[PDB]
RNA sequence: AUCUGGUUGAUCCUGCCAGUAGUCAUAUGCUUGUCUCAAAGAUUAAGCCAUGCAUGUCUAAGUAUAAGCAAUUUAUACAGUGAA
């Protein structure tokens, strides 16, 4: 409508997971046929003590 | 491959009732030191059941971004192990 909901509005929760199957990652970026997708892959970044690593999918 | 006691004052018979041994055949009574081998809720009620267990499973080789661990390092797709 036209006020604003405390906890319902004002907030954005970010999804959990990227594509991974490479038509379905070329959908998400819309890019085209001849484009390599292996250069075009979120990766998520996990740090303990100070061993910074990467998740990336397959 | 065997027989003995009992009918009459006395004797020969027909005849059955005691006796006598066996049982991987069950209980029961009094006793009971050793070695080996061992059945065991069938009979009566295929009656009733407290609690716990008895069916789950992975290799180099179907699916891992565990906000798992190991970090260890050639590896920017992923590659070690490995819950759900």
């Amino acid at each position: 409508g036209e006020q604003e909901l405390e906890g319902l509005t004002d907030t954005t929760v970010p999804k959990r997971l990227g594509p991974k199957r490479a038509n379905n990652i070329r959908k998400f970026f819309g890019l085209s046929k001849e484009d390599d997708v292996r250069d075009f892959v979120i990766r998520r970044e996990v740090t303990k003590g100070e061993k910074t690593y990467t998740k990336a999918p397959k």
